């Protein structure tokens, strides 16, 4: 177990665990209670324990080695797979793999979300689901992260009044500078946070207050990446209101359009475009906001893209184009619309591999077609 989690994330009432690295075995040291609800186990029959308790027959031994893969290698990894509950009941886990990093970008703990489902679901419904259990281990990480610099500033607190009441003005002068510090740094995660749950009232009164609209965490992420990636109009209006950076980049080189791009919020791509949006910036990996549009299945935002300037024939790093992503993940529809607006058939990614060959190559035997018909 562990009293400092328990304490942060006891509001949340989503399924979930965190479990310690640290010790043997990854054991489980918070169980949610909404999880111990869904397993029917109670928190003394799973703390301490690794997860895989969860796993039986009918569990894809496949997809169960996937997770072995993102823990060992520190990643998240988002899967659907068969558990079993304390009972024996089957159920379906859209399970939610996501490291717990320090600011030094270290791994902590590993966060786990389960969402329940009766059936593997599958396209449109997958991807809405996905980006919901995404959102919330999101908030799980940023529900710890803030618990974090809240005790920091209890504790500095406590050595303030023992050292005020030792005489010591030296202690408190110095204990002081470093307070001025966890306060300046509390507000830009609580800014960072109300821009994530849509909070407008805690945006507008922060930002009153005095929070910087531009503050970012130790990672680049300002609050207008994040309420772009949420679907938050009104707090990104507020933001770029009270001048914020829309072109402000992370480490990743990921920009609040990218995200905009990415969660399918096709309100907020118009709004930041009409802002001043770069629409060919590009990330680390050399993705621009119209190579996301295309791999994660956004028809509309890819059609206002090209309007502002978006170049249809943009290489990522490993020279492929929006034309090829579409077919590589057999979006039909996504292929015919990118095409129509002018994208290169034989274009050369870093195996020389056109749309049609990362079609057949992936099985899509019918968008294989509508590209040697519609060439
Ligand atoms: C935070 C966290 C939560 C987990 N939750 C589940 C879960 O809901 N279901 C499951 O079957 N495995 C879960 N696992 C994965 C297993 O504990 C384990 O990593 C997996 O079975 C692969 O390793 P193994 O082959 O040694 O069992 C979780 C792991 C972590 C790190
Ligand atoms: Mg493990």
């Amino acid at each position: 177990g562990s009293g400092f989690l328990a304490a942060a994330l006891e509001r949340i009432e989503k399924n979930f665990v965190i479990t310690d690295p640290r010790l043997p075995d990854n054991p489980i040291i918070f169980a949610s209670d909404s999880f111990l609800q869904l397993t029917e186990y109670s928190r003394e029959e799973i703390l301490g324990r690794n997860a895989r308790f969860l796993q039986g027959p009918e569990t894809d031994r496949a997809t169960v080695r996937k997770i072995r893969d993102a823990i060992d290698n520190q990643t998240e990894v988002t899967v659907q797979l068969i558990n079993y509950t304390k009972s024996g009941k089957k159920f379906w886990n859209l399970f939610h793999l996501q490291p717990m990093r320090d600011q030094k970008g270290d791994v902590q703990y590993f966060i786990g979300v389960q969402l329940d489902g009766t059936e593997h679901v599958r396209d449109a419904a997958e991807r809405e689901a996905v980006m919901l259990i995404k959102k919330t281990a999101a908030e799980i990480d940023a529900a710890a992260k803030l618990a974090a610099l809240k005790a920091a500033i209890e504790a500095i607190i406590k050595r303030i009044e023992e050292a005020e009441k030792n005489g010591d003005e030296d202690k408190v002068k110095e204990l002081r500078e470093k307070l001025d510090k966890l306060r300046r740094a509390y507000l830009i995660l609580a800014l960072l946070i109300a821009a994530l749950k849509g909070q407008i009232e805690e945006v507008r009164r922060l930002l009153e207050q005095g929070a910087d609209a531009n503050g970012a965490d130790g990672g680049g992420t300002t609050p207008l990446h994040l309420a772009a990636t949420s679907g938050q109009l009104t707090i990104v209006e507020i933001l770029l209101r009270q001048g914020a950076d829309v072109n402000a980049a992370d480490n990743t080189g990921t920009t609040p359009l990218h995200l905009a791009a990415y969660s399918g919020h096709l309100e907020i791509v118009e709004v930041l475009l009409k802002h001043g949006a770069d629409v060919d910036a590009s990330d680390v990996f050399g993705y621009t906001p119209l190579h996301l549009a295309a791999y994660w299945g956004h028809l509309e935002i890819v059609e206002v893209l090209l309007k502002n300037g978006a170049d249809v024939n943009a290489m990522d790093s490993d020279g492929m184009t929006p034309l090829h992503l579409a077919a590589k993940w057999g979006y039909l529809e996504i292929v015919e619309v990118l095409l129509k607006h002018g994208a290169d058939v034989n274009a050369q990614d870093k195996f020389g591999k056109t749309p049609f060959d990362l079609a057949i190559d992936n099985g899509n035997e019918d968008i294989a077609e509508v590209l040697q018909k519609a060439a």
